[PDB]
């Protein structure tokens, strides 16, 4: 990645072990996970596309995973060369060629011609592109070893209601769908599958206008709610 | 090693005992294979002679291997003597000797006659060479110590098509052949030795076809497929 | 039959016996097969119907397939004459005489008239005439002799796919069928007279397998004698 | 077929018979076969499309076969036919009709109007272009008739070495390999698939060998005679 | 293949299939017999390279023989590459562009570059250059076929000189042998283990005689192959 940023924004510094073994240990664990994101993000913030493969190819399991996500790059540099008509060398001489996308996603582009248009005035962004590849991909992933299941869960019996809004809050988040059918699964699918005596209390007070009532209300069906698991 | 933090200037900086308590504990546990090889490369990046050789005998283990890649290093010290000549001419103050394969490898050089090549104008690539011929050394052990032949490879009687091509890449990354061969075993033993059923759907498919529609095939073949437990 | 130039000088030569020998060969092995009928399309360029009803004189063996091609012309020369337009005559200076099914045939015009008529820009062209009516009834001879039915064909129950695909597509090129039902006949017939066992896996390739793994199926249930040797 | 003449116009030469009757006859002994495929080019020189349908559809057995061929020229047609439009652009008195891909397969246009874009300067080159979705087609069929598994295949114990040698490179020239794999096919399964006796000789003697060095190896398993065993 | 004088103003015209199916007869009835190579010389007179090649791949058969033909072609193309080291390159006014030992193997030569050093001045004729190299190649296999076993050809007292004549001049021939060789192996194998009452007769003709009069020596010796002699 970049470093010295207050002295310069120029001078490199290769990807980190520490760095590496903290994604490592993110793409055993918690790969498929919508959380995945932002720590990937902040952790590849100011990352070359030599940083952002090298991340990537570190990676000892899940290499099928590894395999989409470079699927989904070639598929975006592919679509970058049917946007884009770029020319060879320079079309204005005095500055620099127009990079493809395979300089984009590191093949035919050295550290230094890598850095030499995040360096160059005005800047061109070539792991700012490439970063949002492997977002797409991370999305992608967080979808196929991982799909919601939001109609299979629900409160059973003996089930407490706020870990069952937890739940689905964050099924929710994994969601990708559009917001008028996940609004249908705040204002119908969570009432509907609700244990009948949390159902009075949602049909009630509208869960698109109030939940901090909902953490007070509703505490016998699993029981007593300072006896709970996550305190 | 040496670091860099502002524009034209190398400075060195002394080898951690971290440093090197993490490497040691890699190697322990996983050896040589693949999620150590760019690992180490991002470990000894700015390294010198001095420190590679301080990271190939600080191990205590798989000596087998070490010694393979002995064999190796020096194999090529003694190639860099066929193709160039031995530095034999007198040498004074303000004139450096021309490396040979030996001072390469920091076997009969002393560190500031290694620092004064590398931090030069325009810098000789003394500790680049090193890393490369240990890079390629440990791609010689991997090799060998690569337990699975993939010609006799086959999907287990309950097990998953998601499973099966990610246990099959995983297996193909540290088999020998140039990756055209790789490409063949991966179009011909996943269709064939997949179970029976799935090897008609990537019939039906093609062989030829795209990864994510690869991947998507074949489930419930064994039983029901599964998904990652984060939800 | 004449000789082409560019000079318009159109000469006329009879009929090469060399023409005729190689031809008396092939109606003897070949005059019921689906072979014979470009066959004699490709020895009969230029043709006159001079040389048209010589050909036809050569044959000794095989007079019912002949006669009932000699039927089926002279119900087109018949056609022809119906079609014709009664008693145009004579009423333009260096105008040709409209053609009849008897001048086709070579009946009532003379060889000399005849190559006038097809040496005319653009033709009158009366040998083709003559060549399209004998090969429409070299079809119906194909049709009425050769195995054309597509509900008695059928696979035996260790009989390979091979022969089978083979002698289906032998039977459907002397059937006709508009290619809407021709395309329903490869699709539903050809999979359903198959045998149980190959009928499963070409129920799983169906109409999404490529033709190169379609009608190559069922060799693992076929065995040695559906495999092939290498010679 | 056609001969150029007289600055650039063509004739016809119909056919010879002799031509004929051993084209046929090579279909008839030989099917589609490795052979077959440079004699129909040879056929395939110096005509128009309307005669190679005519050398084409003289095949009365292999029809199966056929129907793959001819599907693959039904399916390239399509190709040619959505690449370049028909009449759409620029447009005067004296051109010509500009070609579909019916009119390359010979199906939509007449015999001096396939002629008449290659006697045209810049001259357009229907018969080549027909010619290639033929031999394209033709070796696809060379693979029909060779083994489905070339991993799987072994030299049983008591069986020639010479029949063998013979075997995998009838195989490797059906399969039509990758460079990278073709080189190493002939480096290790031809090895290791050897029989265990055959095996000791070709292990030791390598394969930098000589062909007529490494064809006299292995005449051990033949056992002592008068004969040799490489015959 | 190439039609008038070669050193005139040569003309070249398309591949007869006529020429490619008689080769291929003769290949198939006769195999590489010494009445068959003398044909392929007669052929190759006026072949180019592209023709020479088609030739070698119109033979389906005989694999492991053909492969140690393109093997010991390129033998001789290497030796040829090295021997004859490329001039120049490319001249405007001067040769096109020079041929090396592959472009005369047609491995890297297209026909305009064939048919272009031949319509130079000097003509250089690749395939006559080509012609030999091929013919080793036929030759190669049938030395293959022939023992090479001295102690096994050797004369002996029962058996008739007629029968040595097969036995001798196949293992002699099965390479070069110098004066000097012959002299040693006539006495050695044949004359010294004659019939004691014909020793002393072919020991004063010595084994530089005629083997004719070797032949019809033994005139009034009674014994073992007297009644099997010409004379």
């Amino acid at each position: 990645p970049i470093v010295q940023n207050l002295q310069g924004q120029m001078v490199h510094q290769a990807i980190s072990p520490r760095t590496l073994n903290a994604w490592v240990k993110v793409v055993e664990e918690k790969a498929f996970s919508p959380e995945v994101i932002p720590m990937f993000s902040a952790l590849s913030e100011g990352a070359t596309p030599q940083d952002l493969n090298t991340m990537l190819n570190t990676v000892g399991g899940h290499q099928a995973a590894m395999q989409m996500l470079k699927e989904t790059i070639n598929e975006e540099a592919a679509e970058w060369d049917r946007l884009h008509p770029v020319h060879a060398g320079p079309i204005e001489p005095g500055q620099m060629r127009e990079p493809r996308g395979s300089d984009i996603a590191g093949t035919t582009s050295t550290l230094q011609e890598q850095i030499g248009w995040m360096t160059h005035n005005p800047p061109i962004p070539v792991g700012e592109i490439y970063k949002r590849w492997i977002i797409l991909g991370l999305n992608k992933i967080v979808r196929m070893y991982s799909p919601t299941s939001i109609l299979d869960i629900r409160q059973g019996p003996k089930e407490p209601f706020r870990d069952y809004v937890d739940r689905f809050y964050k099924t929710l988040r994994a969601e990708q769908a559009s917001q008028e059918v996940k609004n249908w699964m705040t204002e119908t699918l969570l009432v509907q599958n609700a244990n009948p005596d949390c159902k009075t209390i949602l049909k009630a007070l509208g869960p698109a206008a109030t939940l901090e009532e909902m953490m007070t209300a509703c505490q016998g069906v699993g029981g007593p709610g300072h006896k709970a698991r996550v305190l």
